[PDB]
């Protein structure tokens, strides 16, 4: 698990704003601490303190620290930002990000926005992190007291547990803030993610419709229960995907009936055959896309 | 109203099993009682005690009594049976039918079947009668001791009110009877009516789709909530009606979500306008068609 | 069934406004028609056309007709009114009452009040009649075209079916009428009956509490399940009866939990013993009082 | 925070089975790791690896490891067990306990019992720990392969969140295990905690009754809806608390109606005022106590 990250790091990470590569990597204060200085274009950018985990007391995590204030108006909001979080989310359940040098997020946080909805948090939100803790106080034994803790949900219970919690913080924030040009920049980000979750469902449904369409067509060896299961399942994902595309308010009520028959289509149509496997898989995907709506 | 019946009776009623004509007609015990002896082929068949009504204390009704036991294996289940009830349903809200000489229905009733689902009741069920009362007890108080009372529904509310009531009696009967060749002969009769019940829903949904289709189109004066309410409502009735036509097993699950939004479409789209009134009415109809499935 | 009524009629019916007795009784136009002229104090008051029933086509009913207009401001609203309906409700499912000579009810009906809520209907409402039909048109074959039809509910399903229907007519009437001194005289009658139904429950609960109180006390031979069943049952009827007395809005929600345990107390505590029989009976009563709230 | 524990450890911890004292204490692999060998009576018993916390990446925790298998039938279930967990719960949010040498718990865990309900877990459950993770797998990745993770709840929301989760695991376990002398040993342990859970509800209800009693009394500035909301709410918590004290079987049915009106009392009575805040808070508490029963 240690060299999967260190291979894609010495490899280098491509961006329009300069490629990153390791400048100085070291094994940290303890057996499991590691300290990686990195470089963006020509310049030394930031230091990465990482953790593979040391079971059972320790979770695995990554901290990003000591960033380059010269690169403050270039980096944040770029391809480079988006790609670096996508990289780290593949190996780290928790992530710690210094917002000391980010002028937008510091400002935003302090204006009272929920940490997930901040400019910088909004991006980590998108990469599967749901839990958030904002440190502005260094609280004794921590140096560099301006960091965001973010965590991927433990369960599917916790992921919709937190999202509900975030919505209440969003409703509360909106009935507190008087800054109306900030309040929009968060409303649009809040809504836009609501929209992205629907569009994933819309595409999951699309590929499920075709995966069923081909199933009933070309799998002639199939029970009549299976031709009905997949047949109806396709018409459902249809109606749902229609309501998603029009961001209809009745759509999550639709997706709920589709998902329970989608999982029912999967369980009766799956098999060794690849057309069967794709029907089931595309049923499971669509099902997996609807949890943010339910 | 008196001579519309007596003209089609002296005219005679054609059947493959003999034509019926009046043999002896008389004006009964009271001003409004009438007693008609009838003949099938050569033989005197039965007596008809009829009532044009004597408002406001009296409903209009017909009793059939004193039937010919020689014609017991010829009549019941023929063209002749079907046509005689179709005739009477055109003038009589209530109908009283002696099942003393019918060996199949007596037997069936006794075996515990709901009166509507009996061999003989099943036919009166088809001719628009919904309410049923089975008299088997001439217990020291009652003359005319083996007769079925049947009645046409007062409202569209009562017709789906009763059909729901019948379904519960059908579910209860099915979890009580051990006679498995009777239990099928009722399931199949119930089934055919389930099939009639789906097609009513399918057509109710059809006329609802168009009633919404025209609403959003030609009622330009309508809120954007109303254009979404009726717009989505149509797509629902669509998916449902698809599953009904293919007698799909997932269809009642579909109709359930449609009905709850169909009643929601009605309440937000109804008004003085006829296009509004038809949207609501066609929403209510579809809703009224789905009660036999839920 | 014929002489139970005719014995309490030749006996005479006591009132503060004069005693009624039969003046001329006769057997009517048909075998089952009967026509009874009656007398209040010295004077001939009204004629009663009655019906014991002639199964299975006929329900049993009583019509009151040809009343004394001199007794118009004396009778209506007296002890005499209340007692005469209480008498007739013991033998007649349906009742027909001429409102031609009643100046208050004619007026009220026409002002658009629901027939049950009229001055005269309100009293028949109290005596277990729920269904109502108001004849102002004589519709051909009826002489004296100013009569109220009233009927006792067929089931417990129909009694709360109709009461719900009446409430909607009451809400609709209240959003239509501009006569504000009539509108109160109906609001107070509507509310007052809501109140009387609660008070019956309150007293049914009271006698149930004591019937349980004595049970657990003096029936020492009783299971510990039974001492808990009746013990808890008493505490429930307590909390309920508290909320009823304060006409609390949360009371019907309370009565609902009490009733389901009241019927549970009955079924486990009943027996041959009279203290057992009274516990069960008082449990059933309380249960029977809560149906108007549920 | 470091020497509060190390002062009560060098002091020594008294038990009927021998007093514990530190034999060899050392500062561990990192700045914040500490490794304490301890002694029970004459013998070296176990090693304690502790953590004061190193914010913000680190929670504070204690691991117990390398225990004495000779002391296996003496310790577990004694005064000594109970007291050691009570000590540690005062400084540690999380606790890691090796169950390698405990024959009862290993066995029990394996038999499929939820970790909290095990012999050893049941005790840590009592000391305010709610979350549980059972490590049995040192599968080629993990050192320290037979240890129980246990954690104190973050909120009052999480504590009844988890207890509900445990109940479902208890219901699931009970419908899976065929070992009937184990299944009782867990039912009885679960039962005692059910009994603790009712008494919490009883006291939550008590403090809620008084919090409402004072509200309606001394908050004279209050709507008449609020005086009814809190007034009735108190009478409910009354009836419930009565049934809890008698461990009545109808009590959870009672608590269910109370809780839904308790949360309704809170939402309409809460405010800036402390008497308002205590009414709402005591309503929420009672509500929070009833989740283990529902």
């Amino acid at each position: 698990k240690y060299e999967e990250l260190l291979k894609t790091l010495e490899n280098g990470i491509n961006s329009e704003e300069g490629e990153i590569r390791l400048v100085r990597k070291s094994q940290g204060r303890f057996k499991e601490e590691f300290n990686f200085d990195l470089s963006l274009g020509s310049k030394p950018l930031l230091t990465l303190k990482v953790f593979l985990g040391r079971k059972p007391y320790w979770q695995p995590w990554v901290e990003v620290f000591g960033v380059n204030p010269n690169l403050r108006n270039v980096f944040f909001g770029s391809e480079a930002e988006r790609k670096l979080y996508e990289f780290l989310s593949e190996h780290f359940g928790r992530i710690f990000v210094e917002y000391f040098e980010d002028k937008e997020t510091t400002y935003e946080l302090q204006k009272g926005v929920p940490p997930a909805l901040s400019r910088l948090g909004f991006e980590l939100l998108k990469l599967g992190y749901t839990y958030f803790r904002d440190w502005f106080i260094p609280e004794g034994l921590m140096e560099g007291g301006h960091k965001i803790q973010a965590e991927k949900p433990k369960t599917a219970e916790a992921k919709a547990r937190h999202l509900a919690n975030l919505k209440k913080e969003f409703e509360e924030f909106i009935g507190k803030c008087e800054d109306e040009g900030l309040i929009k920049k968060v409303k649009e980000r809040y809504n836009f993610l609501e929209e992205e979750a629907e569009e994933r469902c819309r595409l999951a449904a699309q590929a499920c419709i075709r995966a069923c369409e081909r199933y009933l067509a070309l799998c002639t060896e199939s029970s009549r229960e299976q031709r009905q299961h997949a047949g109806d399942c396709a018409d459902l994902c249809r109606l749902a995907a229609l309501l998603l595309e029009r961001r209809s308010p009745w759509a999550p009520a639709a997706c709920e009936l589709a998902a329970r028959y989608a999982l029912a289509c999967a369980e009766r149509c799956d098999g060794d055959e690849p057309l069967e496997r794709e029907c089931a898989g595309a049923c499971r995907r669509f099902v997996a896309a609807c949890a943010p709506l339910l």
